[PDB]
């Protein structure tokens, strides 16, 4: 039982390297891990989100090294069929990406897989790809379409053409690894374009996608063949500076490496839509993806109304972002969202509790919030056991009148293993300690 306590900070100062991308690290070892040939994949995020894909994959056959030292894993490709029936469930801890991922890789197996994972995980929403999976013709047995989910693996699956019900990169992925291996195309439509790494990786591999009027589609029963991966920096662990920076006195950093992805950039989008000051640079392309340096000084912010459009390219960074709303001039308004209840915990309940808890005023809507840009006070809030969440609040911290105590920390490391370390290392003051 590990809590946080900050105290303000004088000013963010340095160079930061932020560990690998989570999302495309998922992806990543998956896709090598049934692709035929050796991917060296450098800059894997050896965090616990991503270290019980690798330990699932394992269960099933693949042959990944480990090299946790370096972020490094050397994957033997097994190709499309050569995964084995595992011998006991798939724990896949606190991830939803690597439950919703496995599931549409599982569907049509020849085998078959029981996915599990911790108390958060089980209380998360599965219909969204029970619903699809079914009608290209698996078999997914839930209780209450959560967690724990039984995939009766069908490997005569047939593709369909898919709209998002709602803008869910996870459920366009799960279809297109299910996609691999159903007889036809599999086609996805998405009204609200959300992260586009699978699409990106699927190229990079070798798999070929191709796109109509309204969607993007591949066929199945093609051949992944191993390509090495160089993973960028994860610009939602990259944010946490980034806020960090832009609202505390004295701030001025270089946060190196990290993805800019276009779908992935709605963070810097919207702090520059409040007057934020960050400068892309160093940008370069490698495996498909995008990378650059991203430097950050003080500045003072506005609130906005968020439009709906940047909603799902910066789904997991209003935590944070909130935060700068709480010390921005003026009133920001937050809909369309509603997205965020259904995470690790529901994000805006614990924003919105935490923030008050802090003396912002903060209100929540069914969708959103709202939040009037005040001062933050010393105190204490409740991760709800959620990343996000406790980093948000040590971000907090920077500029808090007080001290802050932030309740259950723990689950930091399902993304972020050295968030303490280098959090002290550029200026912003955090110290783990004991819990009640
Ligand atoms: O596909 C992915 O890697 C992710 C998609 C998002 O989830 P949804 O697909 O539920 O929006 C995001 O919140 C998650 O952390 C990573
Ligand atoms: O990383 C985050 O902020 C949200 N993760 C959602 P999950 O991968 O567990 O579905």
């Amino acid at each position: 039982a590990m809590d946080y306590q900050t105290i303000p900070s004088q000013g963010l100062s340095g160079e930061i390297c932020v560990p690998g991308d989570k999302s495309i690290s998922h992806r990543a070892v998956l896709l090598a891990a049934i692709a035929e040939g050796q991917t060296q994949v450098d800059g894997f995020l050896m965090g616990a989100d991503n270290l019980a894909m690798v330990s699932a994959l394992q269960q099933m056959g693949a042959s990944i090294q480990v090299i946790e030292d370096e972020n490094i894993l050397v994957v033997e490709g097994v190709g499309m069929t050569g995964l084995q029936a595992p011998p006991e469930a798939l724990d896949c801890g606190n991830s939803g990406t690597a439950i919703r991922l496995l599931s549409g890789l599982l569907a049509g197996q020849p085998f078959n897989t029981v996915l599990t994972g911790d108390s958060s995980l089980q209380r998360r929403p599965m219909k969204r790809i029970i619903d699809p999976l079914t009608l290209m013709g698996a078999k997914i047995d839930s209780t209450g379409n959560v967690p724990p989910l039984k995939i009766y693996g069908n490997p005569r699956l047939t593709g369909i053409h898919y709209q998002l019900p709602m803008a869910s990169a996870q459920v366009k992925s799960c279809l297109l690894l299910a996609g691999l291996y159903a007889r036809g195309k599999t086609c996805i439509t998405e009204p609200a374009p959300s992260r586009d790494h699978t699409e990106r990786l699927l190229k990079h591999f070798h798999y070929t996608l191709q796109k109509d009027k309204q969607s993007i589609c591949v066929s199945g029963g093609g051949k992944l063949k191993a390509n090495d991966i160089s993973i960028p920096g994860d610009i939602s662990s990259a944010a946490f500076f980034i806020v960090a920076a832009t609202i505390t006195p004295g701030s001025a950093i270089r946060l190196c490496r990290v993805g800019v992805n276009p779908t992935r950039l709605g963070v810097i989008n919207l702090l520059k839509m409040m007057g934020a000051d960050i400068e892309v640079t160093h940008y370069t392309e490698k495996n498909e993806e995008p990378t650059a340096d991203i430097t950050v000084r003080h500045a003072r912010l506005k609130g906005i109304d968020i439009p709906p459009d940047q909603v799902p390219l910066t789904i997991d960074e209003f935590p944070v972002l909130l935060i700068a709303a709480a010390v921005a001039q003026g009133k920001t308004v937050l809909r369309d969202a509603a997205e965020l209840r259904v995470k690790e915990t529901d994000r805006i309940a614990a924003m919105v509790d935490g923030l008050q808890k802090l003396g912002i005023a903060a209100e929540s809507l069914p969708d959103g919030v709202i939040i009037q840009g005040g001062t933050l006070e010393g105190g204490e809030v409740n991760s709800y056991d959620d990343h996000r969440i406790a980093m948000a609040f040590a971000v907090a911290g920077t500029l808090a009148k007080g001290p802050v105590r932030i309740r259950n920390c723990d689950n930091v490391k399902t993304s972020f293993p050295n968030f303490v370390e280098l959090a002290n290392e550029v200026g912003m003051n955090v110290k783990g300690v004991r819990g009640r």
